[PDB]
């Protein structure tokens, strides 16, 4: 069995920087607790017995409520009056920075408007090492550059917001699959423990800890360890993953929170690096092992600190207003027990704070459509004779649009996953609806929506007398404590839903100029008809929430250039993707063990190293204008020399082998600042490029710099950066950005640090991870 | 919209009869998208529409947090080569069809502010529900054709003020209207015979004629 | 709210008379065992953690595995290769103490095959205060007489094989609605505490307490406390129920198991009563409590004594074998921890238990059709022309007899009700099978089936053409964590389920001999349709297992006379039963409180009470014969006066205020003996008649014994004695019981005892309830 080795004492906060402000104010405030008072931070209340989906306890002497954490990463979960953003991996389509802070911001105001303390998101882990894991859509893209930059836009928007974020799922937890022994055994399985993602120094230095780094470094307030084990030591009690990895290589200065009842050891796991155990014995507990001596006065000041310098660092002090809703009830009013008898209280407030995020949710909608191919369908006027609208994903949810509890189904048009991940819709504008309010304001020709995909003979019906047809498709997935038509969480296969292939079918043997519309969580396989010459185009619209109708038609019908990228490969079998999903126990009624043996090679750099050639591949989309790349050119900077980090750390203050080590400890070669050695961010190279559109309509052109590091076993290329540049008809721009250290480095086991090997490394600048257009070497110094 | 041959069945929203009378529609705005771009365009309130007559639980939850709830029942008929759900063109009785009555019931039973509209061929019983208080209105809108939903919406958020009035009876009973349907064969394998043995006195006349008091 | 008095201390064990030779041997054991070994038989093992539904801990010091504990009153639940017999609601319907007894017997001998050391039943509670209550079926009747004869009969079956039986629930579950606080939640309610049953002492002792007394009485060796409160105090932590009425006025010698997960206040529900945790964390505290004193060691001696007195009173120590079934698996093997890796084990050995308890199955399912109307309608010949066969409950599971979990669901025929109480067919015979086997094997007419309730036209179409049709009816419901249709547990009507009752109109209308059918739980309400002319015969038939089909068609075809009696009223309306379920919360966030205001008036007292004409009275049953009823005498048996019991315990050997006394406590003055003073079962009259069969065939009557008390609050007639009797044509019989002072009292909470009062009593024998046909005095004395 694959081992973790420890890694004591857990590393106390510098408050250096960023953080030296919120530091000093913590420090302050715990100065003051009780060790009973103190304990109360890191206890969660009970499940379901407050307000929020995790409180803390209080400190009512100083008039200090418990915090409270909130679902979800796309807006505020169990809450009436609130926004349904995009998912996460239509944030990943855009590949736009600006939109995913700006969907923080809003999603951080909501949150605050509410008396959210912590929003638990954003997603970093799932990253997406199989297509068909569960929860993927929550997060961004198994790329882990373009899921970092967006994650920490993300947290800077929602902390600017006056909000604790929260990066989960940390770390490893890649699929539903065996996440939870109790929920497996709700699946018939028999095993007493979670599985255990198996995963080498290297592979998580360079794939699943990259945007987690990158977390750190954007000043994320909290993480949440996962529920599965890393190399046999579960998350929440991994002292090499929390210790080490976190707090002492990336320097993390926040708070780590268990996932919901996240198996842990108790008072061992607060020596290994948990701070907060949710959702709540181990209040007790702890103080009894502070009093004895089992943990150190200095650890528990310590997880203090670090909840209550989160708290400041984001303003909460100011932002603070009293929780107005409640999680488990719509309810106006409640019966609450009281010292005597019992009370009728206020428990909703039905606080609007929708405020104007209708139009960014419209916004990223739009931006996250995906072109994949168009023959000439592609835009629509508005003024077409006869438009046929087919497919139940062009619909409604009859039950209405928050009729599945936690979106678990999938009726009607697919704008949301299931599970933690969700939020309520104030309204859901469809497909139908958009399609139809477009034809009969313009040019009010005809107009009809068979949205039952077993109504084939209908659909034949109408496409053989359309001008144009518009088909919608779904894939849905999610969160594992759902089963929706035999997927546990996770997908049991890359098929479109309900017959969703026989619809595009039978429409394009019918109509000639067939658009199809896919909203999954994921890819699917298309290898039967994205080929079919009677299929004009294709795009990709994900999970767009409330807006969803909206969005879309304002590309389709040409007021948005479609600008979005694939942030995901589409390959032609599930084979292609490597990486098959465990749903079988492999140690008996132990562990099962999901070892990581692809390493680095997920996605596009699984399809690259095989040379297996995708329908469409990570990074590609089309636009209703043309662009041409011209003139790349590579400026050394003549950085200083790389300097591992050295020195000691200071003494552990008081406001298993070294587990009470309060003592000064060595810095690690790799860490000595949030986000790892500063001189991993040194910049470089300068590389600039010239993008010109040649078209005939303004849009957006995404350009992507790749660099191939030149070892037998460095993926060809990985994405290094990317920027979303609007381009009016014959307006040029040039590109210029920079390759950091940690950009042409790779993790070297035995130093225990990120080196640049002598291997020659080449960039190249294109458009997608396969249109390479342009290349340069970089020249070593 | 024209899924269904001479619309000959009672899917979604009903805005014209089945047989022979009918044509088909360009497209057919429904009372769901309708009251959807009301909202969208003006206040920008929360709507939701669940549009399952068998999901009471759904219709619970979402009427018990409504300002207003607005509830959609209909009744259907037309020319007698088509049977749908046991009506062979007639109707088998006056009863809203797909459970509507229950509709209604269990969102009064959680909003004391429900609108109900009624999309029917001709009278349904509503002894039941119509004097339930927290039913706040009451239309009738017939089959209106391809505009159903907005020519509704205009009346019901006051564009338009309504004049019209209904051009038949609304009884208690079925046997209220007296003249009861001749379904079975009266004279062998030869033509049965329908005797017009009320005269003049059908839908008003024959209330009045017998006192009997009309909703 | 209504209050629970204090009694303390917990009543330890005699050992008298029948329970010597156990107490012996169990003090011998229980001698020789460390604290740690005693506490491991109080304590469950967790839930699903071994191998049955429970188990106790081990004590491998001296080779004594934990005991195993099994669900279910009719039959062994999750099991292979087991029977599955008629439910309690049949075995009442038969008023048949003999079938009664040899169910017990072959159950017994099915858990004991399996290795079982207590079966989880019979169940007297839910007595059955409610129509709509959704576990009555598993009990016998609401009448407390016929409950508690047939429940005593059951449980010498049971033991008698050498299995030790547990009488459940003790008490006033009458309900399922807000039984658990959890399971009220999960159904959206806002509570945080069980209901509390507020029942009155005198409605106690006269009608729920009465069954249980029986139980006690008949040597049960354990109980079962409920998951409601009774007046405000949680039955297994409530002294008053279990230490007063349970173990000194009953002066039950075996142990209390709590249900699974019954809520306790912990260690004080030791000192309240309580010997035996389910299913488990409460065994290193109750170490604690008697280290530190809060609990007695006499106490938890008792405990342990309780537990092996009932083990050596049935002989477990003669008739255990390993268990040799799982719970949570039909695997043949499967993987266990070890103190190092695993162990891969046996876990199934799929031993047959089944014998030729088919036999006795369908000989109870043929005595427990009830033939309610017969206007020249049966016996059928089998030489019929046309049969016709309609209704669902006519046909198979599609998902298998054991396709729906715990016999969630309604498909086909209905043979067994829903939850804990169940277990595996190893077949089942539709009525649409035995019927066609009945056809084809003697005149070969025709016959067909329509088993889909929505066919209605194929119903008209084949009754047009009939002979005879058999139209099939049911009516389900369950345990409480299960909802079927929205009935969550408790039916939410008394209406034949998807759509019965316009299949019975549909045929009726299209055939002149229409015989109806009913697989019902309990009562639903036939006013629209019993009356029907075409309507020529009505039988209730039940849950009847296994053989359902086979045991109708015995009955229907002539070769069993029906000689059932409906075992509860079949009345006009619901309200007509009064007693109205409490469906939603009426003390806030509190406990809901359900008054029991009607007393002892449930079911046919109700109806007598309030001069209402049921449809179908208690008791009431016909036959393929009649029968006639002549010359009552009654004998005044010149009783010894009735004298308190006195004097006082020995005080607690060893091998809250009074809780901890472990001194000689004084015996109440209705105590004395399991099951009450000994002069409370002595004879005071004899009360005999002649039955004579005046008809053309063999059958069944039930004559019954009622006795007006005469009190202005006593009921106008209670049952107090009933037998089963066969009679050829021709053959009389003289029928002969004895009335018990018991049989004539009163109970006075004033003095605590039972009394009989001045009233002059009359005695009635009859043929139901209301069709008293012979009466007489019973002269004081
Ligand atoms: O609902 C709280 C918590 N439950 C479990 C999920 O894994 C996590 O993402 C979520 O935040
Ligand atoms: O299954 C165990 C246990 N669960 C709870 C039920 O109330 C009881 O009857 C049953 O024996
Ligand atoms: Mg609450
Ligand atoms: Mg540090
Ligand atoms: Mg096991
Ligand atoms: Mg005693
Ligand atoms: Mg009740």
């Amino acid at each position: 069995l694959a081992y973790s080795p420890p890694f004591y004492p857990s590393p106390w906060m510098d408050g250096n920087g960023e953080w030296a402000e919120a530091y000093r104010r913590a420090v302050d405030f715990v100065s003051q607790l009780t060790l009973a008072e103190k304990v109360n931070l890191t206890t969660g209340v009970g499940w379901m017995q407050e307000k929020c989906v995790g409180e803390t306890g209080s400190i009512p002497r100083l008039g200090f409520r418990g915090l409270c954490l909130q679902d979800s990463p796309l807006g505020v979960r169990f809450a009436d009056y609130v926004s349904a953003f995009p998912a996460g991996v239509n944030v990943a389509a855009t590949w736009d920075k600006n939109l995913a802070y700006l969907r923080g911001k809003a999603m951080g105001e909501e949150h605050r408007g509410k008396g959210v303390d912590v929003q638990l998101g954003p997603v970093a882990g799932p990253l997406g090492r199989h297509p068909d894991g569960g929860r993927n859509w929550e997060g961004f893209s198994p790329d882990p550059v373009l899921t970092g930059v967006l994650m920490a836009e993300t947290i800077k928007g929602i902390q600017d917001a006056g909000v604790i974020a929260c990066a989960k799922h940390f770390i490893g937890n890649e699929m539903e699959h065996f996440r939870q022994a109790s929920e497996a055994v709700g699946y018939g399985f028999d095993i007493t423990e979670s599985v255990s993602s198996n995963i080498d120094d290297k592979t998580l230095h360079e794939l699943y800890l990259w945007p987690f780094a990158d977390a750190v470094r954007a000043g994320v307030g909290s993480f949440m360890c996962s529920y599965n084990q890393v190399n046999n030591s579960y998350s929440c009690s991994n002292s090499y993953l929390l210790n080490k990895l976190l707090k002492s290589e990336l320097d993390f200065q926040g708070f780590v929170v268990s996932d919901w009842g996240a198996h842990h050891s108790g008072v061992g796991a607060a020596l290994a690096g948990l701070d907060m155990s949710m959702p709540g014995f181990w209040g007790t507990n702890l103080t009894i092992a502070v009093l004895n001596g089992t943990v150190p006065e200095w650890r528990v000041d310590d997880m203090a600190v670090r909840i209550m310098a989160a708290f400041y660092k984001v303003g909460r002090d100011r932002y603070q207003v009293p929780v107005n809703f409640d999680s488990w009830t719509r309810d106006e009013y409640g019966y609450e027990h009281a010292l005597v008898g019992q009370n009728y209280v206020k428990v909703n407030d039905k606080v609007d704070v929708r405020a104007d995020h209708a139009d960014i949710i419209r916004q990223i909608g739009s931006a996250s459509v995906v072109l994949l191919k168009n023959d000439g369908g592609l835009p629509l006027t508005g003024y077409e004779k006869f438009t046929g609208v087919f497919g139940e994903d062009a619909g409604s949810n009859r039950w209405g649009a928050n009729g599945c509890s936690d979106r678990g189904c999938d009726n009607g048009t697919l704008a949301m996953g299931w599970g933690s991940g969700t939020a309520d819709f104030p309204y859901l504008v469809t497909p139908e609806q958009a399609i139809q309010n477009e034809i009969l304001s313009k040019g009010k020709g005809l107009v009809s929506a068979v949205t039952d995909n077993g109504a084939l003979d209908q659909m034949e019906q109408v496409a053989s007398q359309a001008s144009v047809s518009i088909v919608f498709v779904n894939a849905d997935s999610g969160e594992g404590y759902i089963c929706v038509d035999g997927n546990e969480g996770d997908r049991k296969n890359l098929t479109l839903w309900k017959g969703g292939e026989e619809v595009i079918k039978t429409v394009a043997a019918n109509c000639n100029n067939t658009i199809v519309v896919m909203h999954t969580v994921g890819p699917v396989l298309i290898d039967e008809w994205y080929d079919n010459p009677n299929v004009t185009a294709i795009v990709w619209a994900g999970l767009p929430g409330q807006e969803s109708g909206n969005s879309l038609v304002d590309v389709l019908y040409g007021r948005v250039s479609p600008g979005g990228k694939t942030p995901f490969t589409w390959g032609k079998t599930r084979e292609s993707y490597g990486a098959p999903l465990l749903t079988k126990p492999n140690n008996g009624k132990g562990a099962p063990q999901d070892d990581f043996t692809e390493g680095v090679f997920i996605d596009y750099r699984r399809f690259d190293k095989y040379n297996e050639t995708p329908i469409y591949e990570f990074g590609f989309g089309l636009s209703y204008t043309t662009f041409e790349y011209s003139d790349i050119y590579v400026q050394p900077l003549n950085a200083r020399p790389y300097t591992p980090a050295s020195g000691s750390t200071k003494a552990a203050p008081t406001f298993p082998s070294g587990a009470t080590d309060g003592s000064p400890q060595p810095i690690l070669p790799a860490g000595g600042a949030p986000g790892g050695n500063p001189g991993l961010y040194d910049e470089m190279y300068r590389v600039s490029a010239i993008i010109t559109n040649t078209g005939n309509v303004v849009g957006d052109e995404v350009p992507q710099l790749y660099v191939s590091l030149g070892g037998p076993d460095d993926p060809k290329v990985v994405l290094r950066n990317f920027d979303r540049i609007t381009l009016h008809p014959g307006q040029q721009t040039m590109w210029t950005t920079t390759l950091t250290r940690r950009d042409i480095s790779n993790w070297d086991p035995a130093s225990q640090n990120w080196v640049v090997t002598k291997y020659p490394k080449t960039v190249y600048i294109g458009s997608s991870s396969r249109k390479l257009h342009l290349q340069a070497p970089l020249p070593p110094y």
